[PDB]
């Protein structure tokens, strides 16, 4: 009566695997996405993590932003569970997609919007801090578009690889107004700076659309949770959206 | 007389070569920095550009943030001009250096501060939009530190290389509150976002140090000059600093 579902969020750096028996409580694991990985390699990684739960999975739902990985997920589902996964995509129904090319919207973003409309309301701004940081706007149940920024690690890594002199700095907020050494300069510019970037984008949105609730999610969100004004902090938002899209 | 000086600003992507006979007006050229270049290669590039001026250079001053390039500049100066270049670095004198390790401050930043204190006064905030975007604070003739952010091109390139689905986008401001396609999303997050990031960092500096004049400079600054509030726009700031540091 409470069948188990596996929800997958394939990101550029990491993939999230979650199981639920009700779509209300979720157990989560995370693995590297890994370029040339196979279906057997995925099973091998998941086996000690899911344990007994493995053989209880009755459906698999996936949001993926890495097309090359999709055949691996497909083969894994078919080989180990004798089912095909259900793929999150922008489509008509519960959300109206008021953008130029809805098919080009990343599946994670689609999942976030679906979860938002299902669980939170018809109006809101979603901030998802991952490999990239995204802003997504929903007004009266219509997706209106958003913004894409490099994520925190992407930023510090870009400064490292892209200059002769700069080191790779740890992602940690600055508790100072000006940096007094190179590492501090980078923390201020990247971490606090990205926070200000987001607050400026959100502010301009709210000028046009009013005081919408802000939800924060993503693998890199906890570090700056207390620096961005938000009404909701929901680390499971994407997985919930995968669940709602695939299994209602 | 009015002897001619060559000023060099060696950056991570490009190097600026400029001549002046008075330290007020500059003729400038830009070349790629280029990893494996030699002194003869540099001379070959500069020959058709400087023309007769090559014969007239009496002094060479350099700010470099690419240490591997420094031997090329040294050899070029010695072979073609029979002189050693003068190297911009942080040292005590007309600027006090109120940071933990002044010797680590990039030579371009040092040059910017020197130029600022010579021409624009004892107090200011310098924004240099280059490969990286820097903020530098000068208070009562003392360098206080700053911030470092990825530059615009660095950001869009990082999104392109760091994800499966994102294209390489042209750097241009967003003219809209949310993006309605991928390109527009990235312009909003990177260009408008970085402007907001800078304004937040600068706003917080001003809360502590007062409303100091802002100077804007750098190879990527023109595209956003009508978007960032500034008292001074001076594309020659770094080269001016090289001149003042080396030749007064
Ligand atoms: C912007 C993203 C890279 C975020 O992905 P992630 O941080 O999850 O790896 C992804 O949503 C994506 O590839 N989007 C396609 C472009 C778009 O949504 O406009
Ligand atoms: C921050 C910089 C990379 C800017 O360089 P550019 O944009 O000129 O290529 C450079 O000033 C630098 O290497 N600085 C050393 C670190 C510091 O100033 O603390
Ligand atoms: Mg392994
Ligand atoms: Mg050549």
């Amino acid at each position: 009566m409470d069948p188990m579902y596996l929800l997958v969020d394939v990101g550029n750096t990491h993939s999230v695997f979650s199981i639920t028996e009700d779509g209300k409580t979720f157990r989560r694991w995370r693995l590297s996405t890994g370029v040339f990985q196979t279906e057997d390699e995925l099973f091998s990684h998941l086996h000690p993590l899911l344990g007994d739960a493995m053989r209880e999975i009755k459906g698999i739902g996936v949001a993926s932003v890495v097309p090359t990985q999709n055949t691996v997920i497909e083969r894994f589902s078919q080989k180990y569970f004798h089912i095909s996964p259900i793929w999150v995509k922008a489509k008509n129904g519960c959300v109206k997609w008021n953008v130029k090319n809805p098919s080009e919207v990343g599946a994670d973003r689609v999942a976030n919007v679906v979860a938002f409309v299902k669980e939170y309301g018809k109006n809101g701004i979603i901030i998802d801090m991952g490999t990239a940081t995204t802003v997504d706007l929903v007004v009266n149940g219509s997706y209106e578009g958003g913004a894409i920024l490099p994520g925190f690690f992407m930023m510090v890594h870009s400064l490292f690889r892209g200059t002769a002199k700069l080191p790779l700095v740890e992602v940690k907020p600055a508790d100072f107004v000006v940096g007094k050494d190179t590492e501090e300069n980078i923390r201020l510019g990247v971490v606090n700076g990205s926070v200000y970037a987001l607050e400026g984008i959100i502010g301009r949105i709210k000028e046009v659309y009013g005081d919408l609730p802000v939800v924060l999610t993503g693998g890199q969100s906890k570090i700056v949770k207390d620096m961005i004004k938000h009404e909701i902090f929901d680390e499971d938002l994407t997985i919930k959206g995968v669940y709602h899209f695939c299994f209602g």
